[PDB]
């Protein structure tokens, strides 16, 4: 159940809290709806906030700073799309005496606030492919040929924030569903080999795409290292019809791509800019992962892989040449009889 | 004696008199009776007043002109049903020169004079409690806890009339049974403590209720300042069980919760016409408090309590949220490797 | 002339107030 | 088509490779230019790679270990400018992400590899006749007199190598054009008869001379024995204008001239260092065939000549 639009957009238990300034005033959560009928408080100078999709969480007298300081971390149960916490920024909304009510404008008595229906966007991330078509260069035709085996994500981030402008906060405590033993560029600093982030193989396209929800991470850094959250393919790799062995392992491996198995890695750095990665409809790409975008990608395979796909991405380049043919040497051997 | 139904209705000197015109003819008074023998007086045109219970106060010599001006401050001593001053209206009757009467129509020879037997309001009015069941809201249950020590009502008038079509005159000598150091909107001048108006709290039910016996006072104008009789009660709140301290107690009076012991008030005005309360039995409410009305009130402890009693009540607002769901940010990323 | 006076007393009026904070 | 300077210098294909050690990283080839332009490849330290006219050779996969020791032959398409191998040697070249080209330079954007254009090397050599003319001596006057009929070679190698400084392997499988029957002191053991080595014989001069490409041989050592490549001419041999036949063919053969048939060799070593050779424009001479090098003959026949001509020759 990764992906369908219908489960990505679904409340489960919206909660409404009104505060009258650092205090905890009016809470009433409704369930698998998404109108809320008797919130009863004061008038006067209110904030209001909203989430969504909480799951069980302590919420009752929490103060203002605690909620608006609340941390989460993806489990086991985002990745068949559930739980996905939404959220809407605070607004300090202001109440008349009788029946205040907000959107959908023009009911009934009392007076509104704001016309407009209230916006919640999510906390999560979707990633994915789209499409792994193979297609070998000209040193490599009929020779290499790669079969997929799982899909698994690498460097997704524990926790986040829930309110404010941008998401982070200092804890690094990385997940990885690979073996986290091999050390890249892209530094390993306590990492966790966790079963959920790890599937296999089975027919990605544009209709049900193979993914994973991450949460917001950031290295848009210009120097000393960085954590992308880099997303491969694994699989083996077979040698004109036959599986990689005898006389060939020690051959691949000084050319660093197959590891001690006959298997083989294709990591994809979504959302980067390098020089092998193009972007549609006038994108210039910023080099973080935000809330509520659909990073969909389509690589093409041309080559083999790499071993340790935490290394460092290599970017390509083009040549062109021209040579001129050398003049004879002319020595002229007269000889008699 | 609080009222039992006979202690405080129990007339202990009914005095009796009549005019023929801005000077006195006749008085004499009978003790624990609603009756009277001996009135000697003349014929024709006359007046006649009766008051009821008034007890140590000087009656004889004064005119019609001084009797209808007469002003009553309430005392110590009614708050065992013991003074309760009751009077009547004049009623400029005649009178045949050989023997009449008013009162008991068919018991003996002579005329009546007016049929039915003369009926006397009283001046005091009783405010009380009856119930104070408490049910915490959703936003604080089973994390503060209520105990009441204290009851005393607050802006009680002084001095009032004794005659005529209304009986509140321009006068500010107002009594408290609170602290009465700080200031509100609904504060006037020249008021301080009087130790009468306070108790305990004595299981208060439909049965022996906890009052006070207090005169009449107007607020019924719409700009400008106002002071109504409010009736309050006084007690601890113990957060999650022990007493209240630690980081919530700075945190609390910031909220204009609790009082800078521990102590919370909760006050309710009679006969106000606000949001906040409820009637029944169709009684529209006035914004005055008159003679010989019971005014026994319920009240209902939801969430703490505000000091400073005589600021201004903050309506009741109810609220309606309806919120949508925004869509994906679809970006597009093609890759090469 | 003489006079004789018997006069009774008037029971309240209820009013009641349900309340809330 | 021997020799125009047109078909003697044009490359019929170019094929250009890039490898990143011991593995292919990219290959492409053009056609009937000099010009391939859009070489896609990655980024970092790599080894340029550069051939000319290989054909229909097998060059996709292969790694460099095994392209450094690729072989050849000369062919019959060989002798008329066709098919010449041309190659360079590697020159582990480092790339930038932007733009490399190497050939033009200061022209476009980018970085330059390096300013000249890249010199190919050819792989074979040419050996050739350009004057025939015919003074015998004194004592020769008016009696024999001499006519040409072939001009074939002798001592070609089959195979070598194409890439290094002396690109000679150690192998035996020579080239002849001529019979396997004398077996002098130059004769070698493997040895084949291949009947494109010769030409018939018509009017060198200053232009248009007649000889062979050949590929490369070393003979330098002092002692022991070697194997020198010979061009030669093989004619008759008549006495006072008529035919030779009689009683002095008998008497010709003792002097080892004349074979039974009736005609002669003329066996001259190419780039030898023996005393009846000279030279000009002041150029010693070394003891082997070396790449890339026109060697022009013009003999002058003085006196009849010598059957066996794998035989070691009579220095003045």
């Amino acid at each position: 159940a990764f992906g369908v639009g219908d489960d990505e957009s679904k409340v489960a238990k919206l909660t409404v809290m009104v505060y009258n300034g650092e205090q905890q005033e009016a809470i009433k959560s409704a369930e698998n709806a998404t109108k809320v009928e008797d919130i009863k408080c004061s008038a006067g100078q209110r904030t209001l906030v909203v989430m969504a999709n909480t799951g069980a969480m302590e919420l009752v007298g929490k103060t203002l700073a605690e909620v608006k300081a609340l941390t989460t971390e993806l489990t086991a149960e985002n990745q068949e799309a559930a739980g996905l916490i939404m959220t809407a920024e605070p607004k300090t909304i202001v109440l008349k005496a009788g029946k205040n009510y907000i959107g959908y404008s023009g009911t009934g008595e009392g007076n509104h606030i704001e016309n407009d229906p209230l916006k919640i966007k999510r906390v999560h991330a979707r990633m994915a492919f789209t499409e792994i078509k193979v297609q070998m260069s000209a040193a490599y035709d009929n020779i290499y040929t790669f079969v997929p085996e799982k899909i698994y994500g690498l460097i997704a981030k524990k926790q986040s924030n829930l309110f404010g402008a941008t998401l982070v906060n200092a804890d690094a405590n990385y997940l990885t569903g690979s073996l986290t033993t091999f050390n890249g560029a892209y530094t390993p600093a306590n990492y966790a080999n966790v079963p959920w982030l790890s599937r296999n193989y089975v027919a990605p396209a544009a209709d049900a795409p193979q993914g994973f929800y991450v949460l917001e991470n950031d290295y848009s850094a210009n120097g000393g290292t960085i954590h992308p959250t880099i997303l491969c393919v694994y699989g083996k790799l077979q040698k004109n019809g036959a599986d990689l062995a005898g006389a060939d392992l020690a051959a691949a491996q000084a050319a660093n791509w197959v590891d001690a198995e006959g298997k083989t890695y294709y990591p994809v750095l979504v959302n980067f800019n390098s020089n092998n990665y193009t972007y549609d409809s006038n994108y210039t790409p910023k080099n973080k992962i935000e809330r509520n975008h659909k990073y969909d990608i389509k690589l093409t395979i041309t080559g083999p892989g790499t071993n340790n796909p935490e290394n460092p991405i290599t970017e390509s380049a083009h040549l062109n040449v021209q040579c001129t043919v050398a003049e004879w040497v002319l020595v002229g051997q007269n000889a008699t009889w």
